[PDB]
């Protein structure tokens, strides 16, 4: 099956099926108060919210047609990852983005954390087919390792110019404390 | 890309074609049905067929697509322009692929000599990819970009290089 089949509507945004039981999305697109997800009661779902990242594990497999997939935390700096954007009009937009350091961004009255990236379309990211839109939150960032696909996070925010984007990852890594 | 631009893209032979005006139809010479005798119900004798490299222009005697207007056609695009390859798939999906346009050149692809304006896909993946790139049978899809407030077509897809993000856009002229 196609990889785009793993990207489904969820709340006000999108979500990605990493496996028949694992489903990742952005936190600010989840329904604020719901009773069930994909026919499963909320109490029977293992839900982990780490910053803007959100993961859902189900007690029984849901999407039995997809296979397991690698979910790393970010990508090496300089990697040209791909954001897979789905629009409600039916279009599929693979947008390339060079990934940089992890960072926080001041947006609205708050701050949003994740790995920073810059789209390769440059200033042309103001166009609708060359950049992101707030409705694309939850769409996945992936890149190819060998002959396999690796998802590193989901779209959560973009800067005022639209060129710089933020990828929500499983969590930030602090430096160790030895002995 | 409004729904009108997408409606101008139609199936044609081995690939796709683009209605520039109600009477003009551009496509790639690679996807032409060679053993045909009628295009859109019109015999071949009545249609002006002009081939510039892999680019193919068809001028019909009577208007065929009366629902479309006339849009601008450019003999290539300025270097560095970020255009959009509008791919339609038989699954019904729409796939706009961003591509940075470069210089005109000629390559040898699968034993065929193909000339045109070269571009590089900004999709992160190689130009030959089912889920993220182009496939055989995507030829004829147009390259579109917005100059000021006019959507213009610079050419049609005719070839994708193996092992890289390079694509060839057949244009009507070198300038």
């Amino acid at each position: 099956p196609s990889i785009w089949s793993r990207i489904v509507n969820f709340g006000s945004g999108w979500g990605f099926w990493v496996s028949p039981s694992l489903f990742i999305t952005s936190t600010h697109v989840i329904p604020q108060s719901a009773k069930e997800f994909f026919g499963v009661p909320i109490k029977q779902i293992q839900i982990h919210k780490s910053g803007e990242f959100c993961r859902l594990r189900f007690p029984k497999p849901i999407r039995t047609d997809v296979t397991g997939m690698i979910l790393e935390e970010g990508a090496p700096e300089g990697t040209v990852a791909t954001l897979l954007i789905k629009r409600p009009t039916g279009e599929l937009m693979p947008l390339a983005a060079r990934m940089g350091t992890h960072a926080t961004m001041k947006i609205q009255g708050r701050t949003v954390g994740g790995q920073m990236g810059m789209l390769l379309t440059g200033s042309n990211a103001k166009s609708m087919d060359l950049g992101t839109t707030p409705g694309d939150c939850g769409c996945p960032y992936i890149y190819k390792r060998g002959n396999d696909y690796v998802v590193i996070g989901v779209h959560t925010a973009a800067a005022r110019g639209g060129n710089t984007v933020i990828c929500a990852t499983q969590g930030s890594e602090g430096e160790a404390t030895l002995e």
